[PDB]
């Protein structure tokens, strides 16, 4: 007694965006226009290719034009701007979340009020009390939940909630998870004139802004509740030889990403041991077999590992069609996989929530350079 | 069966550390307005002068050395930019002081490394990507496989925050030891004197200190392998009605500004009574002076009036406050500096317990939100 049965199982997934719509095809001009940084036509044309070769089509955004005509800062690089964006990320960031976790409760079709946990993961902003407390008042929960904040994890936050929120729910009987990862990715916006920091710009051509929520909870009570995926383990990694990968450092001038290892060609060559280890408890190796979800880093980093592996095209349609139509973001990205998994399983009347397959992936690659693969199980649809 | 232990998350080791230097209380309001050549404030001397004679503290270590201040002016100094100047000392050194205690908790514990699976690190002090979990893992030589939780900016409940994280981390993975480092160098308060518009600074300069705690726990401990101290039984974690804006703290390019709007000691005896209550009631327990005190020692008037209000005896804050009394407030890290004093001073006197000779009892993190942090640990026997 006193703790859970089974395993812990996503109980309803809702995602939230801004309202600001942001064609690709237009934000070369726009953000040299914005930035005002229409003379320098080397850095255009590079910019230009970077989304070009993004396939992304649209992301949304809170940063419109009006916000950087108000915090002029951000139209610059190295000047002193961590109050301008911290005026904007720590409101927003619980506002967004609160969307989403409402979309989510309301497939969920049971009241706040038996939300037991609640797990908030950012990497925009940092204030005390954090963005969980910031979201326990907007959403009205109850004021005994006790709360997991995490700050600055970076884009594999998606996994760790998981992976989190499977023993929050198996070691507690009759608790409900309440997960959010809401990301502004406003953490990431500095002036283009700058010939000392060009990753600065696959950063600007990749990452959009969006909050996804989940609800998380063990032995599940079929007549209130419908099941999705269920958790059966979660693992995290530094890969060999990945020091230094990716280095954020927040100063007096927001956060500076800088880059010193290729990050896919690393992700492709370390990968088959994490899927190796992760999937060896259930004899599998042969990763056609499973429905897939990895943060969509980037196009490529998809493209090396679907080449690497030998993996089919189906395998990252849903993965690529995020980063088609909302791009990168951040660690919530995974979550947004996770229902699009479930809505085309639907779609296109396929046996289970997997796209037809029992046992399932989740990838997300971020700072360490860390990997956090989560082995999910399908559910069945009639 | 299933893959999940069988019985609580116990305490397997504990272990502390403090930088080198140590700072006095009685030498503290003259250096202080010295520093920042605030000598012409004679109302803020006297001001701070009274507040550390009646803060009950008379050493605290402190890694801010005024040949570190000399280098970094902009501590010397209110609100102009100040940020990169202490991120330049937080990043590296907050990971630093926590291996120090990791290593002897490590020490303590009498297991390879190879075995501790998880870790939470724990600190409100600096920001970094990768984070401080990171840093340690490659410090500590931590297996690579390492599945770590990053609590930044969780304040001063992070205590009995981590003791939660880690009771279910050990109570569902099998075999799992959940190695927890809150290493607090609360240096991001060192304001300039000069401010009339910030009083709370003051109060805030004068408590609190540097200091890093890590404890092993883990259930299912092999008797013949590990010997337990307390078992985590419970954890819980609520906000106190009426408490809205009780600590503010705003990160911005002149450091953390931390504000108080209400009053924290009235705001933790009004409600203590209340967590005591439900966190004991499944054991029907309601005399607080049958169960062992770790409070956080927050200052010496948030215990003294929890100590009024409740009705309690004066040992039971004696740790709390001898905690408080040699090092002073340091955040997330106290508690559990408590914690290894409560095992220290349970043996200095023969007690039945590990908890000064009691069977049941009780760790209180208090901190912005306002937020309090209910931990109920079980002693364990000792011969
Ligand atoms: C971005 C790539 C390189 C795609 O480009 P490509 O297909 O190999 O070649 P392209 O024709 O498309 O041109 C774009 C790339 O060309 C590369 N390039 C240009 N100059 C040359 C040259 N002389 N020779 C060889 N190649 C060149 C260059 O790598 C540039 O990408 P970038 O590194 O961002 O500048 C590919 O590596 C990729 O998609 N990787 C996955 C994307 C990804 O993981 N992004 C995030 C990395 S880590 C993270 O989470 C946060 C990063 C971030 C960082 C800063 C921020 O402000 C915000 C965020
Ligand atoms: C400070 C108190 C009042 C004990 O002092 P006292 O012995 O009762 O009175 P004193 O004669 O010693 O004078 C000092 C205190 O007296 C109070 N006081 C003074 N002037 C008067 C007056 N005209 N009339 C009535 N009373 C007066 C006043 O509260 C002042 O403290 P402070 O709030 O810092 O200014 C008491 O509030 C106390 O110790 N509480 C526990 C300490 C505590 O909880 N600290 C943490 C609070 S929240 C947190 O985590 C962050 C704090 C922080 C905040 C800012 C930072 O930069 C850094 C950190």
């Amino acid at each position: 007694a006193q703790r859970a049965k089974g395993p812990a199982t996503v109980l309803a997934i809702g995602t939230a965006t801004p309202a600001n719509v942001v064609y690709q095809t237009d934000y070369p001009d726009y953000y040299f226009r914005v930035t005002k940084s229409e003379h320098m036509t080397k850095l255009k044309n590079k910019f230009q290719r970077m989304c070009d070769r993004s396939t992304i089509k649209k992301r949304y955004m809170v940063l419109t034009e009006e916000l950087l005509e108000k915090n002029l800062s951000l139209c610059t690089y190295m000047e002193p701007s961590l109050d301008a964006r911290q005026d904007i990320l720590v409101p927003e960031v619980p506002k967004l979340g609160k969307e989403a976790a409402d979309e989510a409760i309301a497939e969920w079709g049971r009241p706040k009020s038996e939300i037991t946990h609640l797990i908030f993961c950012t990497t925009c902003g940092v204030d005390m009390p954090g963005a969980d407390y910031q979201l326990t008042k907007l959403l009205g929960l109850r004021s005994s939940v006790r709360r997991t904040m995490l700050y600055q994890q970076g884009c594999f936050g998606g996994g760790t909630v998981l992976r989190l929120a499977k023993d929050l729910a198996e070691n507690n009987a009759g608790a409900r998870v309440l997960v959010v990862c809401s990301e502004i990715t406003t953490a990431v916006n500095f002036r283009g004139p700058s010939d000392t920091h060009l990753d600065l710009l696959v950063g600007l051509a990749l990452f959009g802004d969006g909050a996804a929520a989940v609800i998380v909870g063990a032995d599940p009570d079929p007549t209130l509740e419908r099941p999705l995926f269920q958790i059966v383990s979660g693992a995290q990694t530094i890969l060999p030889d990945s020091e230094g990968a990716i280095n954020g450092h927040l100063r007096e001038v927001g956060l500076t990403i800088r880059l010193l290892k290729d990050v896919p060609g690393l992700v492709s060559m370390n990968i088959e041991k994490c899927l190796m280890e992760a999937f060896a408890p259930m004899g599998i190796h042969d990763w056609n077999s499973i429905f897939w979800i990895a943060h969509p880093g980037g196009p490529t980093i998809l493209d090396q590992v679907e080449a690497k592996l030998g993996l089919k095209e189906e395998k990252l349609k849903s993965t690529r069609a995020v980063l088609r139509e909302y791009g990168n973001m951040s660690s919530a990205c995974v979550l947004f996989i996770l229902d699009e998994v479930r809505k085309r399983s639907m779609e296109e009347g396929k046996t289970t929530t997997g796209e037809g397959f029992d046992w399932g992936v989740l990838f997300g690659f971020g700072p360490g350079f860390t990997v956090e693969t989560v082995v999910l199980h399908s559910m069945p649809i009639p």
